[PDB]
């Protein structure tokens, strides 16, 4: 009995019951306010790799009980009954959906750095901020399944507009979003600047090259990530905080900064430290997660 | 083993209940149930009228609140009702001598086999598991072994120490708004900012018993110097400390002398512009703090409480204007935000519930 994990960006993957990626694909497609069509390309590619279930990791708010995507501000999705829209293509196959950061966390819980820690917090640095908090090997969902919305905490009251409708969100300061938000006000202050594409890799690239504007952007993004992690430390008081995500590719330009600040937390004054590490798994562990999503519920 | 517990809880939860009323919601037989009720009866832990009830007076409890200029003390029944309360002054290791001395005064001539325990509410960073106060800026304390030290005088009986906001959270659980809900959050404000989140009717202590220090989350990078060392802590904008930090800079933009909370509040109510601006901004920042708590823990309801102040004096409409603009509200999920229904004594009942809920 095998499983197929899905991830919406689209990423597919065939795995056995140990979450091992046997065969993945990477279909190029944009799902900006396009859910009815996106599901048809999925169900298509899903049957192509061929199955006890399908797991779907995605960016947004989600109600796992009904399997509904309550809200994806990235993709602009409002109340899409994804768990039901797939029974049109696979009636009796159990389908489950979850927050991508909680899918990755399942991966850490069973392959990565969960084999020791029974209670920690995972934070995703990348194109936006994610958080997932484990308690006795259990992901915390809160009352309505929505806990962990840490990227929309206000780090700068009166700050940058955020896709959520609010201002000053952490995600606008402590991720790739920052670069866009702040790179414009830094165009005229840095006229002869190399940089012009404000994505992580481009900014990362210009910054190792010594380009001031990129050096500023990546410096500040770190500070704010340090704040965000320190807010997590002062709030949850976890044994450890694991940083993950495609941002780690450019770790050299932030992890140590993140540490300067986060280490300077409330509880450190009493000798007891809080390990801040990085993920042992690889980028394909988001898919092993979504796969695990179905596997755990089954057993 | 476990059965007594399940029967006994079911008996408090209702206060009064009958044998067959119990049996229904009990995964075992009447023959087993008779054993347990007959034994708990002779223990004196329950009482019969047909109807069986909990013995609030099988035992009694004392709680203690350790403060700046005083030491509170209380003697509750086993429902956490307060039969006797006193207070004694205290400025600043002899604090235990004082407590123990005062403990035995409360009881009067009461039987000492019936004193079931002692709960201590204190401010700062506590490790309830170890019975030690790790840090109390306010008092000038560091790794004090409150439990062990005090155990000297009451070795046969349990001492439990916890952070104020938790002691008051259990109060909410067993007496207030915490009885309806099972996953709420409690915020304190006054002295500084305190937070206790409850998960499955249980306080989240985290890895080393320190979660909830929400007052030192950064809400303004590089802003007002917190007493913690960090800069721009929430607690410097969303609490009585805001007025010390912003008070003097505003005098220049408004020509009020004292910046204690009850002073600013009262002055505002009298229509002073400066006080009003101060009272207004404190409510915004408090509003951000609660919005961050919502996006983070996602509780059923939030409970605001004054510590050394009356929550009605707060600008509740600005707190809620800001707080209700969270991430779950976009998808129309409104989180209930209210003040507490309890009063001052619930801090001391809280510390009594600390001992009571552990039996
Ligand atoms: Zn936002
Ligand atoms: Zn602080």
């Amino acid at each position: 009995g095998f499983v197929v994990s899905v991830k919406v960006e689209l990423l597919f993957a065939l795995t056995d019951l140990n979450a091992e990626i046997i065969e993945n694909t990477s279909i190029p497609f944009s799902s900006e306010k396009k859910p009815e069509e996106a599901i048809e390309l999925i169900a298509k590619n899903v049957k192509k790799m061929c199955l006890l279930g399908v797991g779907i990791a995605i960016s947004g708010l989600v109600n796992r009980k009904k399997g509904t995507v309550i809200r994806s501000t990235m993709l602009g999705w409002e109340n899409v009954a994804l768990e039901a829209m797939l029974h049109a293509h696979f009636p009796d196959i159990p389908v489950y959906v979850d927050k991508n950061i909680n899918c990755y966390t399942l991966a850490e819980l069973w392959l990565g750095e969960g084999k020791q820690s029974n209670n920690f917090a995972t934070v995703s640095v990348g194109a936006g901020l994610g958080l997932s908090v484990v308690i006795n090997r259990q992901i915390y969902y809160g009352a309505q399944g929505g806990a962990g919305e840490f990227g929309h905490t206000t780090i700068q009251p009166g700050g940058y507009k955020c896709h959520c409708g609010q201002k000053g969100c952490l995600e606008m300061y402590a991720s790739e979003f920052y670069f866009r938000n702040r790179g414009e006000e830094l165009k005229e202050a840095y006229p002869t600047s190399e940089l012009n594409d404000f994505h992580f890799d481009k900014v990362a690239k210009s910054a190792r090259a010594g380009d001031e504007m990129a050096t500023e952007l990546m410096g500040k993004m770190g500070e704010y990530l340090g704040y965000g992690i320190r807010n997590i430390i002062n709030t949850f008081n976890p044994e450890k905080v694991i940083i993950v995500g495609e941002g780690l590719h450019h770790r050299d330009l932030f992890l140590t900064k993140i540490d300067e600040i986060a280490s300077q937390n409330f509880f450190s004054g009493a000798g007891f430290e809080t390990e801040i590490t990085t993920t042992s798994l690889e980028d394909p562990a988001w898919l092993q997660g979504a796969a695990l999503l179905v596997i755990h519920q089954l057993f």
